[PDB]
């Protein structure tokens, strides 16, 4: 696993996350259910607990985008980037936004909301690409399970689960 540079980390256990927008490719209630899917993955191996905003800042704030969003970062329609997160921090830092220019679905048949979902939370809690082919971090569904690679690096940042 690889965390980033001087380790940037939450300094607190519970965070807040809020889903901004929604893209037309899914039903609204299968966004929410792949991101608190996504989020459990990494709650149930740390002592990190979410909570849900509705208004005002989380501290991941979940979004999808296209080209130019608001950021210095524009996605790059089709395919290639699917999307990105910051690092732990203020404002910007923890924030997650994916590419409509994607089909996200619900399984397999398109870009899965939530494997990438997993995959750029395990960026906002501060892991960054892991050389191991198996992890959830490495840059790449009834099979799916965190590796050790993955569990070791979260862990290493925010201890195991009380
Ligand atoms: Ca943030
Ligand atoms: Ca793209
Ligand atoms: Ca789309
Ligand atoms: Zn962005
Ligand atoms: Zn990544």
């Amino acid at each position: 696993f690889r965390t980033f540079p001087g380790i940037p980390k939450w300094r607190k256990t519970h965070l807040t996350y809020r889903i901004v927008n929604y893209t037309p490719d899914l039903p609204k209630d299968a966004v929410d259910s792949a991101v608190e899917k996504a989020l459990k993955v990494w709650e149930e191996v740390t002592p990190l607990t979410f909570s849900r905003l509705y208004e005002g800042e989380a501290d991941i704030m979940i979004s999808f985008a296209v080209r130019e969003h608001g950021d210095f970062y524009p996605f790059d329609g089709p395919g290639n980037v699917l999307a990105h997160a910051y690092a732990p921090g203020p404002g910007i830092n923890g924030d997650a936004h994916f590419d409509d220019d994607e089909q996200w679905t619900k399984d397999t048949t398109g870009t899965n909301l939530f494997l990438v979902a997993a995959h750029e939370i395990g960026h906002s809690l501060g892991l960054f690409h892991s050389a191991n082919t198996e992890a959830l971090m490495y840059p790449l569904l009834t099979r799916f399970r965190l590796s050790q690679d993955d569990i070791n690096g979260i862990q290493s940042l925010y201890g195991p689960p009380p």
